[PDB]
């Protein structure tokens, strides 16, 4: 399995369906054998007692081996 | 020892930052008081569905370690 992690700095919304369509694009682009089977955002929020809450976006991909019909 | 506590809210309401730090402070503090809380995050985690409706959790994670404290 494949675990892809993409970070972007910044709380700045993110579009849910170009991101999974681009998922896909560049796994059958440069990962050809294997196939997208998830994709998770989150909105990651760093609680800090003496400051500023940091808060980043955080793609994650993970891509199996394709599964052949038979 | 590092101690990772997962929380999952499968409700999307919004969370009270400061409260959850509070919470996982005294949480700390009760039952593990030779720890102490070096991170807490929120997660606003919503996984991507090309059929439907993208389910969206909040995903507390509290990283505690050994006490860093002389003396």
């Amino acid at each position: 399995v494949i675990e892809k992690r993409i970070v972007i700095d910044g709380d700045g919304d993110i579009d849910h369906d170009q991101a999974l369509a681009q998922a896909i694009r560049e796994a059958r682009e440069q990962h050809p054998d294997m196939s997208v089977t998830r994709v998770v955002v989150n909105k990651e929020t760093e609680l800090a007692e003496e400051g500023e809450d940091r808060t980043r976006q955080i793609i994650n991909i993970t891509m199996t081996k394709k599964l052949d019909v038979w």
